[PDB]
């Protein structure tokens, strides 16, 4: 997956109009948008064609996938149907849970992103614990597109380490919640950025600064 | 605690609006409660949610497994409960701030927030499983009142109705098609929760009738 300078948006306004809008001012940075139910709860699931019908971008749907197989397997068909090239699923639920995600994508021609550990303070409860076992697992699934935090740069690395060179690593926590764009990069393949965008002054501007941030490393 | 006629909440996760529609009002006289997931929001809209009150009456718990950052949590739990949801479930495995953004949304909403502390799936055994007790305690830490946990492993139910004591508020679903018993499920939790034993079979209404039977002198 080839991202417009390793940034991809994080964009959970809920309202359309602020969401296109920003969107737009941004447009020329990136390539790759990761829409979450709070801007599909609030506007719907339509938004994603949208999307890709003024921006022609690749559309991640952030749905933390958490369910049952069968469950699973219908949110998998109902995002992939409304447009979405990747959704990111949880590994907490177990190997079944996330196969049944990896069917529909496979059947459909999208991606699956593992979430392996989590990037907020209370991820050290119960998840952290688990993630190392949980990445080995997307690694025994055939996973090969994982999704780890930027605020614990050495779980960052580990995450890697255990998924080696050649899977593909997307990573949150960038900007408002502490995360370094350019040292997350040393571990991770692109950066996931939202409020220290779309709540700036400056959209563009902001997501400029961060791209200088990092330009020597794309 | 909410009222759940006959003990029955069905899971509506079909996902055309006709077939919903009309499952859900072939069974209206003997279920009160309605739990709508992402299968059917995902494909109709949080419209849905609107529809059904607006031709059932139906009490609404919106399964969305809430599962997010604490900042995330809350605008999910805010957007869900403007479209008229009466509760949301959210998961506990992502910890105490997640879910207590959740309880803070739902509080000055005046709505409700379901725990799922443990599930019911084979793949529940590796990860969920050794933390669920612990979640469940979390959950009566930050005094939450409703819990959801899985039908499929009694004793794993037995204990959970243990931790959050009687005076708690308990669904349960992984009945019929997934194993679960009715009437050894009530031991423990206050509804069942069915969706396909319900939703796939040939008359609907007759499938929920006869769970009710064979629960009746639980009611
Ligand atoms: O561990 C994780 C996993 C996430 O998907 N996210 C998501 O990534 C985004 C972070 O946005 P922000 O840059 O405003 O903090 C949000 O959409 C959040 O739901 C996260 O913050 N931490
Ligand atoms: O542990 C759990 C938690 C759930 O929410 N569920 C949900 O409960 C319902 C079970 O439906 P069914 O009766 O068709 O097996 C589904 O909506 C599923 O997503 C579950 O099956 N197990």
């Amino acid at each position: 997956m080839d991202v417009m300078n390793r940034l991809i948006l994080a964009m959970d306004l809920m309202n359309r109009d602020d969401a296109l809008r920003v969107t737009g001012e941004v447009r020329e940075y990136i390539d790759t948008v990761k829409i979450g139910y709070p801007l599909v709860l609030s506007e719907g699931m339509d938004i994603i064609a949208e999307f890709r019908k003024r921006f022609g971008c690749r559309i991640i749907a952030d749905f933390k996938v958490a369910d049952i197989p069968e469950t699973n397997e219908k949110i998998c068909r109902a995002t992939f149907k409304a447009g979405a090239d990747a959704i990111i699923v949880h590994g907490f639920p177990g190997a079944d849970s996330v196969r049944a995600c990896l069917n529909v994508a496979e059947e459909m021609g999208r991606e699956v992103f593992l979430l392996t550990e989590m990037s907020h303070p209370g991820a050290e409860m119960f998840i952290q614990g688990a993630a190392d076992e949980i990445a080995r697992m997307g690694v025994d699934l055939g996973v090969k597109n994982y999704d780890g935090p930027s605020t614990r740069p050495e779980r960052l690395s580990r995450l890697r380490e255990i998924i080696g060179q050649d899977s593909f690593l997307i990573s949150p926590g960038v900007g408002a919640q502490g995360g370094d764009p350019g040292e997350t990069l040393r571990f991770a393949d692109a950066i996931i950025v939202g409020r220290s965008i779309y709540l700036a002054d400056n959209p563009a501007a902001a997501a400029a600064g961060i791209i200088e941030s990092i330009k020597d490393l794309l």
